[PDB]
């Protein structure tokens, strides 16, 4: 099925410059859910305002990490069974870190916003609903980290 090629096609534009695009992603996220900010604790300090995050090298490395894990999920768009065991542990990591299950709908909304603003004309509704089901599956797997 070329639902998996809508994704691969949309991703190649984005994956051209991942840090620029993942910066869009996290600016949108904090605009939607300001209380996600304090969970990025590096040397036990809390950023005051969203813009403080953009000067932090650790924060920017975490962006590069987000974009590599999305890249991996793309690279396995049919058989996301490979990544399950990893995504589960990635979930549990984020549970320890303080992330709550409800914050996934926000991360999802931010991913779509970033895709939408990046592809403009090409973000067609089949593309949206593709990313939307992929993301839903990435989410099911990550959720095992909260205990099934
Ligand atoms: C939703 C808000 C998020 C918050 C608040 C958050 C916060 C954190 C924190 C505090 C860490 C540990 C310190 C660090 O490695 O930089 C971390 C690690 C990580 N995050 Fe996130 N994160 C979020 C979302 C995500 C998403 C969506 C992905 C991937 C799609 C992601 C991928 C990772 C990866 C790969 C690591 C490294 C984990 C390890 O191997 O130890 N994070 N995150
Ligand atoms: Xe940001
Ligand atoms: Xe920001
Ligand atoms: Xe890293
Ligand atoms: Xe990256
Ligand atoms: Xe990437
Ligand atoms: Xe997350
Ligand atoms: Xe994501
Ligand atoms: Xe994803």
């Amino acid at each position: 099925r070329p639902e998996s090629e809508l994704i691969r096609q949309s991703w190649r534009v984005v994956s051209r410059s991942p840090l620029e695009h993942g910066t869009v992603l996290f600016a949108r996220l904090f605009a939607l859910e300001p209380s996600l900010l304090p969970l990025f604790q590096y040397n036990g300090r809390q950023f005051s305002s969203p813009e403080d995050s953009l000067s932090s090298p650790e924060f920017l490395d975490h962006i590069r990490k987000v974009m590599l894990v999305i890249d991996a999920a793309v690279t396995n768009v049919e058989d996301l069974s490979s990544l399950e065991e990893y995504l589960t542990s990635l979930g549990r990591k984020h549970r320890a870190v303080g992330v709550r299950l409800s914050s996934f709908s926000t991360v999802g909304e931010s991913l779509l916003y970033m895709l939408e603003k990046s592809l403009g004309p090409d973000f067609t509704p089949a593309t949206r609903t593709a990313w939307s089901r992929l993301y839903g599956a990435w989410v099911q797997a990550m959720s095992r980290g909260w205990d099934g």
